[PDB]
RNA sequence: GGGGAGCCCUAGCACAGGUGCUGCAUGGCCGUCGUCAGCUCGUGCCGUGAGGUGUUGGGUUAAGUCCCGCAACGAGCGCAACCC
């Protein structure tokens, strides 16, 4: 499945922007693109899975990150589909030490839906009752997948080495164990369980995430369909 | 017949009183900076630290009012706003 589904679509990018790991677990650069060696990719694929199964048989909490548009759409259902928070928005520097400014934005946003339906309608006047459909579509927006992570949320799939090295970063610092993916430029000593990849291929990230999220199915049950991308994978 | 209390007269004994100097000795109180929009703090980062960040970019507003990036998310005097 994993090695020839890759190969028959996706595997690395970039131009000789590298990064030193990278190229350990890389054969070519040729052309100008590093060559996912799919072999220790499906090795890492065996940690990291193994994994996966394991604390979903278990549950836990685990990120559905593409702060940019393509992986975006993907996760987004991806995570309606699998149930943890997701950041298909600007992760923002805050969350992993300032865990009550976010609770403070949450607790409140109880109150918001609470408010929301309540005779507060025609009370306080129109421009008033504007700023707070603001305020809601803000914290709507941000908060889209991530409304749900009550607890502390212990290791954090994402894509891009670089940005979501800033995301890695406040995992990192906190004692969370890294899964995530990257594509030819950043580090992925930083992470623990790393994925080397295309992030800037559609097919390669949809698979991925897709039979990842039938993979946390694989140890939870009610196999399904598939319907994230394909059609918007091309267009 | 006297003394005394309110009370009046002179002299004295305690002292009031003065728009005389000091707004670089003050209060309050204004003049200005200029409706100019700045000035800020709660949780946490960055540097050994002082300290920074917040608030520095792009349109745009009567405004740091706001939108997009954002070690940042909240709030203060403002700014707004209920009175006329």
């Amino acid at each position: 499945v994993k090695e020839l589904l890759e190969a028959g679509v996706h595997f690395g990018h970039e131009r000789k922007r590298w990064n030193p790991k990278f190229a350990r677990y890389i054969y070519a650069e040729r052309n100008g693109i590093h060559i996912i060696d799919l072999q220790k990719t499906m090795e890492e694929l065996e940690r990291t899975f193994r994994f996966i199964e394991d604390l979903a048989m278990r549950g836990g909490t685990i990120l559905f990150v593409g702060t940019k548009k393509q992986a975006q759409d993907i996760v987004r259902m991806e995570a309606e589909r699998a149930g943890m928070p997701y950041v298909n928005q600007r992760w923002l520097g805050g969350m992993l030490t300032n865990f009550k400014t976010i609770s403070q934005r949450v607790h409140r946003l109880e109150e918001l839906e609470a408010l929301f339906a309540s005779p507060e309608i025609e009370e306080r006047p129109k421009k008033e009752q504007v700023r707070l459909k603001h305020e809601l579509e803000r914290l709507q927006k941000y908060l889209s997948g991530f409304r749900l992570l009550k607890r502390l949320p212990d290791a954090i799939f994402v894509v891009d080495p670089t940005k979501e090295a800033i995301a890695v970063r406040e995992a990192r610092k906190l004692f969370i164990p890294v899964i995530a993916l990257a594509d030819t430029d950043s580090d992925p000593d930083l992470v623990d369980y790393i994925i080397p990849g295309n992030d800037d291929a559609i097919r390669s990230i949809q698979l991925i995430l897709s039979r990842a999220v039938d993979l946390i199915i694989q140890a939870r049950g009610g196999v399904v369909e598939p319907s994230p991308s394909y059609a918007l994978v091309q267009e």
